């Protein structure tokens, strides 16, 4: 719905479409130049009239400029509108976006909507806004005499239907071409995170077979493209010259008879070339119309998609089906984790523990039943303010690009005093002193410039983060050593003193004792949750 | 470097030729005006008008065409372009990546498509025509000599405006689009971890801090559009407030006697043309300005460019890693003879994937010299040298594509080979269990896999093609008792298969089965000896 609402707000087309008006009539002075010029040479009035015609001439032109140079800072001003609203909304809508479909994901929107403010800004924009006006043109010339436009209606079913040609011959090709570029441009963004293991087992040219499935086939639509517009373009140019030069053909063979004044036998002439100016411009840029109007349509579907907790966790009747996922990960889950309580969640790898998180969290939406924090059903929980109060440390860990105590804080306002307590708790304080420029040290994107043990430490404090009520930890001990296990431990001990609601998904022994609940899953199953100490008596 | 490729073809002289003509026919639009006045004076009969009329016709057919061919070469000329440079953007990016994972991207690959566009745009045909123009001031100052002088002091006003439009937007197109690009890699990037996002919710907070890219972006696309398009303006109204001041003279030098009478408008029309180009280029110099950006970037992303027994040697090595002032690695100093394991421990972050990254070539260092068997300063060539060992790095590294391409580096699919990799590694138990198993669609680095799962295959495609070298760095991060216990059999037969294996693992069962352990400490190798005697010290 609002895809053309947000563009609608802007009411403005009619104060630059009036305006574009304006600017349409002033471009007769070339032509009214032409007449007043051979209505002066004849009578022979050199010295007066025509510098008074002349400063009426550049004095007009000056207004001419005036009035068709602020009609483009109008749709710069009409991009900006356009771009605040959306930018905000495309940056917040993508991350939720980018969960429901991981596999279709990425900062296009942002360069769709780069697309279309140029759009606006673009000349090939404005000879769009002055072809409504051109009936004017249409009647000056006729006025004057009835052979001349027929060539201008004549010449216009000729103009108008190359114009209309170019599009059904390249609009399959263009739109197509235009989205394999995009496939090309994501296959290489995912393939590159994994540049490590490519260099490794040299697997390069591998990989350029697959990428070339969907590259080759962006070219063969590009070509075709490109050709058939540059073909089509340039018959819309020389057309414009010729159709030009054919009225005074006319403007000849009907002007040897004075039917014609002397000197219009040109001035019809340039009048053709502004009937038929716009759409040569058009054709010419003809991509800017073509991929602009399908970056519109693409950030266009994107934008679719738009008390305090004590402790208590629910699943009742639950059955989760990730995200493309076709088959239910979860199946029938039952359970109810009460406040300030542990809960390890043990098992296989397809037993979908992590799955047990993530929907817990709400990360993914059960397709069954409901998720309950504090017996409150969840997705009445804001978003934005539910973080606060949670802690999540995932599987693969997910730091940004940032400083340390930027990402501990979740990049939140940055307080010394907050942060050093959730680096002193997660034990991750003495890793991040190591660092050069311990807390202000600048971690790349993901983390790439930190060991993936140091990154689960940070990982950690930000789960730590403000002492939240609920604590997920999934896997916590993966890539950890020695030290970082300990630190772990002792969070995980004071964190039992506090009195924090945690699951740990965790097989580690060691911690196992301090979990009061053990969680079995198998086949995406909930097959045990009692008592630790119930449930390993039955593990032999 | 970038210059090289397109210096290499020489048909621009043949776009000179022909752009010459077009010069040439491009006289035909005033000179006809001329054969009209010509018509006038004997009134030469009508039958005459429809014949120079069919001269013009007949030429302006052929206008086109030498015009349409220039489109179509300049067209074809872009795709021999690509497919010189185009496998050399996309194999080139790996490298780059792991040297500038900073500005790591698909980027080069779309500067590759702004150049193509370049080429088939009409902005790109108006230069061509410029330093012919003359031609166009030749026919005006030879008719007459007040006409010529207008042309030069109009001429040097749009060439005026065209330069002042260059160094007050040369400054923030490189800006506007430099930051739009990191914009787009920052948002991508972060978009990877969306599944912590939205579980602390802190996409507010990221907003604030990317909006430290796209404001500077905006502030840099506002004003680099504003300060051209008023620019623009006064190329395009003045174009046409020139050609009516060209009538100005036109008719003062008719009433003076000069053979004026007719000409007068064919100086307009001709003046237009000497004005032509530059109107249309200013128009658009968004397009000269991101392609020129375009081509220093990816000018710039171009600067970058017997079987082994399984003996590893690394000697006085020194390495820093990619974009890190501080070395990662200081004088490591072991040989691993073939078919020997070794177990390389040490506390988190003491450097242990570094000695890995380095064996395999990814990192190279600054000083010193890694040799497998015979002294081979990485003279390999990674494509076959890739055949002969396996890795399973620390974050697991899978593709998007099926299980079996994943195990095979995306060689061609055998049939046989992937399976007894699968067995090998103890995959094979796991693989079958996934609907259609072995043809399975695994998401882009395995989101449609449980981490443990992923870990498995990485082990099937590390082990497949029996390499002769086999690098294992922590491979037991997020694995069952049953997938450990598959690894553990793994290494048991690669034992007897006599390969050189290095395991990056501190677990006990592995340690027993290793051979020789190596020690790491503050990026020195701090012991290299035999495992029965280091791991009773550990204690
Ligand atoms: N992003 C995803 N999309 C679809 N299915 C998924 C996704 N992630 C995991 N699965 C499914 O869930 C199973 C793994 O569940 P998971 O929660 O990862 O268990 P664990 O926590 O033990 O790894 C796999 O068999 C896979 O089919
Ligand atoms: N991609 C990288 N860029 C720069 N520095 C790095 C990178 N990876 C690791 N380091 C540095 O090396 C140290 C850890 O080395 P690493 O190879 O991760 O050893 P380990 O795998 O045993 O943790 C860290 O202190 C970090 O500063
Ligand atoms: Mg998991
Ligand atoms: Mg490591």
């Amino acid at each position: 719905v609002l895809r053309s609402y947000l563009a609608k707000y802007k009411k403005t087309l009619i104060i630059v479409g009036l305006f574009s008006l304006f600017i349409n009539i002033l471009f007769l002075l070339p032509s009214i130049y032409m007449l007043a010029v051979y209505d002066i040479v004849v009578p022979s009035t050199s010295v007066p009239t025509l510098l008074v015609i002349t400063a009426l001439a550049v004095v007009l032109y000056f207004a001419l400029g005036l009035l068709q140079s602020v009609r483009a800072k109008v749709m710069q001003i009409i991009s900006l509108k356009l771009d605040s609203e959306l930018n905000k909304e495309v940056f917040t809508s993508s991350f939720e976006y980018a969960i429901r479909n991981p596999s279709k994901a990425s900062a296009q929107p942002i360069n769709d909507l780069y697309q279309l403010k140029q759009f606006l800004t673009s000349p090939v924009l404005f000879a769009i806004f002055d072809l409504p006006w051109v009936p004017i043109y249409f009647g000056v010339l006729f006025v004057f005499h009835v052979y001349y436009g027929v060539m201008a209606i004549l010449s216009m079913a000729v103009i108008v239907a190359l114009a209309i040609l170019n599009e059904y011959i390249t609009k399959k090709k263009l739109k197509e071409s235009n989205e394999l570029l995009v496939r090309s441009t994501n296959f290489l963004n995912r393939a590159l995170l994994n540049a490590e293991v490519v260099e490794a087992l040299g697997m390069r040219n591998n990989l350029y077979k697959k990428w070339m499935n969907f590259y080759s086939k962006h070219l063969s639509a590009f070509e075709e493209a490109t050709d058939r517009n540059n073909f089509l373009s340039n018959l819309t140019r020389i057309f414009r010259i010729m159709a030009q030069s054919l009225m005074l053909g006319l403007g000849g063979y009907l002007a040897i008879k004075h039917e014609i004044t002397t000197g219009m036998i040109v001035a019809g002439s340039i009048l053709l070339g502004r009937i038929l100016g716009p759409i040569d411009t058009i054709v010419n840029g003809w991509r800017q119309i073509g991929n602009t109007k399908v970056a519109y349509t693409r950030l266009n579907e994107f934008l679719k998609f738009l008390p305090e907790p004590k402790g208590e966790i629910e699943l009742s009747n639950v059955v989760v089906v990730p995200p493309e996922g076709k088959t239910p990960v979860l199946r029938n889950i039952n359970m109810r984790i009460l406040p300030g309580e542990f809960v390890a969640i043990i098992g296989p790898s397809g037993s979908g523990k992590s799955s047990l998180v993530r929907t817990i969290l709400g990360i993914w939406l059960p397709v069954h039943g409901t998720v309950e924090i504090d017996g409150a059903d969840l997705k009445q929980w804001d978003r934005d303010y539910f973080g606060k109060f949670v802690g999540y440390l995932p599987q693969d860990i997910e730091l940004f690009e940032g400083t340390v105590a930027e990402n501990i804080a979740r990049f939140g306002e940055l307080d010394s005093e907050k942060i050093i307590e959730a680096a002193k708790l997660s034990g991750a304080h003495d890793v991040i002193i190591k660092l050069p420029d311990g807390y202000d040290t600048y971690i790349g994107p993901g983390g790439i410039t930190l060991s993936g043990g140091q990154r689960q430490r940070i990982a950690l404090a930000r789960a730590l983060y403000g002492n939240p009520r609920i604590v997920i930890l999934d896997e916590p001990d993966s890539n950890l050593d020695e030290q970082g296990e300990q630190a772990l431990y002792n969070a995980l001990i004071e964190l039992k003193k506090r009195k924090v609601t945690t699951i740990i998904v965790s097989h580690r022994i060691r911690l196992l004792n301090l979990v009061d609940k053990i969680a079995i899953m198998q086949d995406g199953t909930l097959k045990a949750f009692g008592k630790a100490d119930i449930i390993i008596q039955k593990l032999l």
